[PDB]
């Protein structure tokens, strides 16, 4: 039984517990809380922070036995490697690599936005250059099941965490109908997956911490 | 022959540049060019962004035949894999998939203050948490000569990189001083990385973009 250490919101730890239902891992879960409005006291992870054995202590983090991991990345490679999830193929690892790290761009420039108090001056200019990001990741899976080819791996659950933030903002968009859409139904269709989300364990939302301008809930 | 384009900036690119010298991988330059203060047109790169064939056009690029990436993390990865310079071991893959992340994590904290306007009432906040960050790379390498075990691998040129930074930026820094100290000469002691560095290829200088309030040329 392994231990997931993350914020009782979704944030990044949404493709890791995602990971950890299909894969069938046995795990629990170390939800931190933050204090009140308008504090929001980090106390609960704080005097916690030092005594848990990390190399550099973070959120998310996860204690598998003597294993003991920071970085969401590094968590979801670690859970795919026990499971082949990985590239198999050297054309497969440039794909799993490339799109790793792009999705961190997409991932990342979105917080920045729903982070800023200039909110509403910012949201036109990244609608603007939205369509075309998303013509891209459109381009790149193309015709195909997933999206590093006929299996299956933890960068689908990136995919499909960061397509389904931008859903949630602006679920109009045309450019996310298509391929891309076929990609979020096949992907919420899988047999582990709708299980989890049938459940009461989902968390649909926040998406954010509570300090940000967007949220879901 | 490869390609590498990248701005006539150090930036991301220096690691990659480090690791195809120490590869001897034969390869030539894209250097990129602004224009004139204070405008800085980015015309020579926007002009080109689309034509390369890139499936998620950005800077670093790397073109090898018909490989042709994107994402400074993921064209490191690929040279290293042609190098066997990656993990080898359950432990070294955890070691290096943590470490790529984490040193990210510490080269874009330490980018967002130099780009900030606010540079100089954020700067003693900084400064504050950085030893810190410091003791625990320094506690995670140990007594071992390199920082992922016995082997070179390209996580070891991201880690001299940050702190190659943070040493131009600090120098007197105490917890700069002692294993992490003799890390930097060591990796400045390689045979191939210490004669590119008396070459005219060697770009210590800027490491950020000119519009930074920081910057060591
Ligand atoms: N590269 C690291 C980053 C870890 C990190 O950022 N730690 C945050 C997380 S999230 C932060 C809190 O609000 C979340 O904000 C976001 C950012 C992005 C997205 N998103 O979906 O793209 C959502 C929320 C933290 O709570 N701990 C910092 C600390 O203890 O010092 C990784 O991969 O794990
Ligand atoms: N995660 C990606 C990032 C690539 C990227 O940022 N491309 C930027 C500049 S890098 C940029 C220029 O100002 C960086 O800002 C900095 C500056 C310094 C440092 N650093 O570590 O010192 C990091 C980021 C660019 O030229 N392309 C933007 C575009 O084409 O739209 C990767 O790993 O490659």
């Amino acid at each position: 039984v392994v231990t997931l250490g993350y914020w009782d919101i979704r944030g990044l730890a949404h493709a890791i517990r995602l990971l950890l239902e299909y894969t069938e891992t046995p795990y629990q879960e170390r939800r931190y809380k933050a204090g009140p409005a308008p504090d929001f006291d980090p106390s609960d992870w704080t005097n916690e922070k030092e005594k848990l054995g990390l190399d550099f202590p973070n959120l998310p983090y996860l204690i598998d036995g003597d294993v003991k991991l920071t970085q969401s990345n590094a968590i979801l490679r670690y859970i795919a490697r026990k499971h082949n999830m990985c590239g198999e193929t050297e054309v497969e690892k440039q794909r799993v690599d490339v799109l790793e790290n792009h999705l961190m761009d997409l991932r990342m420039a979105f917080a920045r936005l729903c982070y800023s108090p200039d909110f509403e001056k910012l949201k036109p200019a990244y609608l603007e250059l939205l369509p075309g990001k998303l013509r891209q990741l459109s381009r790149f899976l193309g015709s195909r099941s997933w999206f590093v080819g006929d299996k299956l791996t933890f960068v689908d659950f990136l995919a499909y965490d960061v397509l389904d933030q931008q859903r949630m903002f602006v679920p109009d968009c045309p450019e996310l109908q298509g391929n891309l859409s076929q990609f979020l139904q096949r992907f919420e269709a899988l047999e582990k997956i709708s299980a989890y989300m049938r459940s009461g364990r989902f968390m649909k939302a926040p998406i954010f911490w509570y300090t940000a301008l967007w949220n879901n809930k």
